[PDB]
């Protein structure tokens, strides 16, 4: 009985590879998939925290829809605690990186009878006024509902639905003033104050950044975050801007942006071109747009980052019922490995890391399910389709990189390590899938901790200084990620593995590739 | 319009491939398709080698069913000679591998007119009678016709049809004697001196190994050949033998089982398995069998040996017409073509060589036709199933030699640069067939001159001393590919070439690869 | 029991499928590519005629650069002679194409002594005068070469090279004056009658339609011949001319336009679209582009018509030895064959039935060799990517060819019926290139005999009256490819065959298809 899916992996068709698949076929220890996990009441604590590094979280996702800089830097604080808990131990330490994630721009109803905690119920087939009138935005009721849009009537049309708390409540517009609109309750249900609208197809005017989020992601900066997750990105323009505000102060921060309605979907290209990555923003996604085509979204942007060699994240609701439950459901286990399968960079956990009461396990799952997945995926074919999509280049580092995951396959070595200092070189071998980790060593520890972006890379930062042999020194940074395989087990003194160098230090890339043997 | 039919080579389907054929298209400069020549009267002269060396010539081909061992060793001195004329510039200096070609159990024709060189014109519906009566050994002519093969009388029957000249001649048996039969011309031609004897169906039994065939074996180790082409090669069995023969001082000859025969194709694969390279003989074959059925053969042979990784030649009647003609036929170029296409290592000149008027020219022809061809091939589909077919093997020079060709397609590399001794090392690369240029640096004169049997090795003698710096040795050598691409104006400086060479000495194989910019 | 190539048809990649061709695979009784034969002095014979008919020939080949209209209408004569010799049985019937070979654009010398079927030898070194002076006209020899072109002069410089015959003979301008040229032999050979001038690389004005061209035109449209094979089209606006000539009486008659020169190959795309066909003539062509490039050509040519659905045709020196051996060439064997791996519709034959020795041999021989290599075509490969190709369109037509090739494919059906009178669905199934035979039955003559432009159909010619019940009048005709499938050994009892009809009368195509049993 092979591992890996091997067997499987030997197939001529795609349904050859499926028939293949085995459940006795173990899987490598290497988990390539990165795990992206949401910080909260539930993992905040250090003690959690370094549970939750132990139980394979890399990087550490900032919700800043709530809480103020003051908790969110106590958060940040925990972690850069939890993690350098383990550097005592250069072999045993691993990075876990730091993300901003915006509140974004947003929509919000007033009061109910001048109260935050009051209701009414709307009932289908009433009638329902919005107003822009701010003399009704404490004066909501039955009949009257004030918002937060200025500009709502421009961008609505006759015709269209009006979705309020999350979706809960969903309504048609039959008239269109400058300050109102007149609607139609479809989907009644009690009403709150300040709840959440959303506006689905429609072309919101709103700013790329509220005035919190420049706020924020200033912060952000201030904090040395490693990445931000930029809510609501709606075209190229969005993310310009936000690259604007980050400055060249944060000019080496990951803007990751987040498609959560239909024209993110419709202007992904452009935004993708703009992107340093992308989120799959499932959740606002799915109240956006009909909850039955988000996986077509999710496909279409996994694969177009995949051929674009630019890192995307699959999230939201993937082992939601393990915010209750110790094991999740079977369609939640099939998410997961879909999503693996999909092409994600990257996989997230947010109300089960963050309040739920398994968070620990939920990281394990994720844990569990991705090495499965990752044995399962039909690399052959795979790299075939990506080379064919890249055609068009002709770039040295590609070239190196494929090559190298080529070859990889060839002698089915261990591991690949690629020594890289912005990460660039990893990165190239990374978006060629080899099924092998890519065991990336280098002294910039913000590009390490960025490397999970990224499917495939293991950072590891070397903390000695610089030898005056270039070539001794890449030795031993080759030698440091032998230690760390072998630390880790991915494997022994013995088995193979693909060595990226740069060939002299000047070299401005890992030209050198070198099939070696595990001490 | 681009070069080296590179949008053809895009193409997704075969289809597409040869849709995109473009004639405006124009090939590299190295041709990476050997050339095998068969040296005789027509080419003999140290004068006419010189010129045949720079029209192409890679291969002498020795015919041991022609000459004496007396004619052969000087062929084989012009031979030498000739090349040697050339190894003052040690930069456009080129070796030129010597080849011996088995009697094997053949039947042979006497002497016309007592000359190796003569030839008479038989008649349509005119007697004729085979003797074997010695005192015509020497004697052949329009009306006696002597063999070699003494039982061949019990062997044939009257009505028989007895073939002379790979079916150039058909002659019916219309009379037997004891000593010798008469029969009558089926069709008219010339008529040479040691003609083959070909009674398809009939029931020779000669042995795998003549007494003259372990005397010309013997003979070629006396003359340091660098392979032998073994005639009629009928099991694994018979390639032991010669292999026995050879014995320790050959060991390092590489035996070519020639397929001349049904039972040649039925038993291909052990035969294969025990040869070092094969040769789709074609004109015996095409006698021995349907002619209608020689390009199967062939076609399936081809495909076998880069399936197996080990070169093979396709041979005779390529140029024909070119005996007599300064420009072949359509058929003629056709032929050349698709045998590259379908694979071959190597193409051949027999006739057209040895004795025909237009000796130059045919070497020349086979150049251009071997250039354009090698550029209309299918290099990604091909790769890919070169791949598939080798995937049970995980070997460590495959898997360098696999990394190394792909990249060579990524970046379009000018050349691709091994450092070899035994050669293995570029063997292996060859057999992934790149598309560019493999330059073989190489201390060993054999290895350099056995290199020519596989597809775009540029075999490059090394004469320099050994340095004491195995870094140093290696820039040496390097360098020497770097100067000749450069002389045979194969790249530029600031063009790319990858790199493969040992990290350290006695690495094995070609452990390092490098992409690099030409000086 | 090894068959057709099916071990071969089951490979999954092309070098498996190659790697499997077995010699001892038996190919099926049909030869499914159609062969052309150029109808000349030694063929012009009735009884000749039907023996070549009984050898597998389906068109005649009128050439009109030779003899004159009296000539060429007795072979017409001759040729439906031969042919309805055989209409005693309508089930061995065969009908056959009568093609008409323009003159064109093109530089034709004069008749040798007088003669036309006269040769001459011209030797190596010696002088040749090129003359305008028709009073040399009919008296051309060694010493004297009168030309068809009064400007010739204009159009050659000193030092530059004349062509005769297909590139067979070079002549070196040594001097020129207004009238004549005086040049030198480069190299010997046998200059024959009315043979081709090849001034290659020369700016000739020549028209598309010659006054003769139209004369000869209108002679073919009277003479009722099926096809056209228009002699060196450069441009579509050549075909419109041509189909100007052949205006309304002949808007029935195929013009198969002939790629000739560069123009012709540079402008292929426009010319195919203009044209119902294509010929590859590689005579011409071969000296009016370097010799080492027609291969390109004629794959991206023949490429081009299957793709386009539009019958192609492989044209000159494929059997060129036979013109004096019985025996063809290991190269020529290859040709044929490729031809037909290619894709071809049809291949021809020229100077070897037109004039050669062996005219029957050459056939039969070019039937031999089809056969073989039809089986060795990769059908499903094939398939897919001829789908691949046809995808823009939905045309009900070829669903249905391509619903009943597939069918054909998996029971391995033994033959398709078509019931056709126009023949559009039997090319439509043409096509889709099933590995069966294409019985199309027809009651339109024409039909029948253009039939054979296309790939595997096999032409029967109902002669019976229309019957009153379309069921028993489409049974009939069923019937009628029964009995033919049956008496050419096609099929026997309880073999399979689908069958294409059409629902009603006027269906403007076959929109029913059943799979049945032979009866
Ligand atoms: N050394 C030589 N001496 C004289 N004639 C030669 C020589 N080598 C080849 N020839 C001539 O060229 C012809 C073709 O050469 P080739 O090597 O193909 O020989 P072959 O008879 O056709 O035998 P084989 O089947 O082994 O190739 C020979 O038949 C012979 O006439
Ligand atoms: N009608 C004919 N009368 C006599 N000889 C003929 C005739 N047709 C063909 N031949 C001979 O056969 C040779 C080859 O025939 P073919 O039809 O191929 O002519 P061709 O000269 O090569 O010109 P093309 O390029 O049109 O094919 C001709 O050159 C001619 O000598
Ligand atoms: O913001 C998000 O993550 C979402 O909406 O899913
Ligand atoms: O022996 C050969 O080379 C042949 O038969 O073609
Ligand atoms: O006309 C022809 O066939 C040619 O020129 O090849
Ligand atoms: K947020
Ligand atoms: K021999
Ligand atoms: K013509
Ligand atoms: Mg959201
Ligand atoms: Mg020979
Ligand atoms: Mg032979
Ligand atoms: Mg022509
Ligand atoms: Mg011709």
């Amino acid at each position: 009985i092979q591992t890996q899916q091997l067997h499987a992996a030997m197939a001529d068709t795609f349904l050859e590879h499926m028939c293949r698949l085995d459940i006795d076929s173990a899987p490598i220890t290497a988990r390539n998939t990165g795990i992206i996990c949401t910080i909260g009441p539930a993992s905040r604590s250090v003690e959690t925290l370094k549970e939750m590094i132990k139980s394979g979280m890399n990087v550490a996702r900032m919700n800043f829809s709530h809480g103020t800089h003051e908790y969110h830097a106590e958060t940040i604080k925990n972690v850069r605690t939890a993690t350098e808990s383990f550097a005592s131990d250069p072999i045993l330490y691993r990075p876990v990186a730091v993300a901003l994630d915006t509140k974004g721009p947003e929509i919000r109803t007033g009061l109910i009878k001048g109260s935050g905690t009051a209701e009414v119920e709307l009932k289908k087939g009433a009638t329902l006024k919005i107003t822009l009138d701010n003399a009704y935005m404490e004066k909501c009721d039955e009949n009257i509902l004030w918002l937060d849009y200025k500009n709502i009537c421009k961008v609505v049309d006759v015709g269209s639905k009006v979705y309020v708390d999350d979706g809960l409540i969903s309504l048609q517009v039959k008239q269109k003033g400058p300050d109102f609109l007149v609607t139609e309750v479809e989907n009644g249900g009690f009403l709150g104050s300040k709840k959440g609208v959303n506006l689905p197809g429609a072309a919101v005017d709103l700013p790329a950044v509220s005035e919190k989020d420049i706020q924020d992601l200033k912060f952000g900066v201030e904090q040395d975050v490693d990445m931000v997750f930029a809510s609501f990105i709606r075209k190229a323009a969005d993310v310009h801007e936000v690259r604007k505000i980050l400055g060249e102060k944060g000019k080496n921060i990951k803007i990751i942006s987040k498609i959560e309605n239909h024209e993110g979907v419709r202007r992904f290209d452009e935004i993708l071109e703009a992107s340093d990555g992308i989120m799959v923003a499932r959740g606002d996604l799915g109240i956006e747009i009909p909850a039955e085509k988000v996986f077509l979204a999710q496909k279409m942007i996994i694969g177009r980052c995949n051929r674009a060699g630019k890192p995307v994240i699959c999230a939201t609701q993937m082992l939601e019922s393990m915010i209750k439950k110790p094991r999740p459901t079977r369609a939640e286990g099939s998410d997961v490995a879909n999503a693996v399968l999909d092409g994600a960079d990257c996989i997230m956990l947010s109300g089960e890391t963050a309040k739920g009461d398994y968070p620990l396990e939920a990281v394990r799952m994720q844990h569990l399910i991705a090495r499965e997945a990752e044995a399962a995926m039909f690399h052959r074919k795979l790299f075939e389709e990506l080379a064919r999509s890249s055609s068009h280049s002709t770039d040295l580092m590609e070239a190196m990189a494929m090559g190298s995951v080529e070859a990889s396959y060839k002698c089915l070595a261990a591991a690949l390590i690629v020594l890289t200092e912005s990460g660039r070189s990893a990165h190239q071998v990374a978006r060629y899938r080899p099924r092998a980790p890519i065991i990336a060593v280098t002294r910039n520890h913000q590009t390490a901790r960025q490397a999970h972006l990224y499917r495939g890379i293991f950072p590891v930062v070397c903390k000695d200084p610089v030898q005056e042999a270039w070539a001794e020194d890449v030795d031993l940074r080759v030698n440091l990620a032998m230690n760390v395989g072998k630390a880790r087990g991915f494997f022994k003194k013995g088995d193979v593995v693909i060595v990226l160098t740069g060939w002299r230090p000047g070299s401005g890339f890992t030209n050198t590739m070198r099939v070696v043997p595990v001490p």
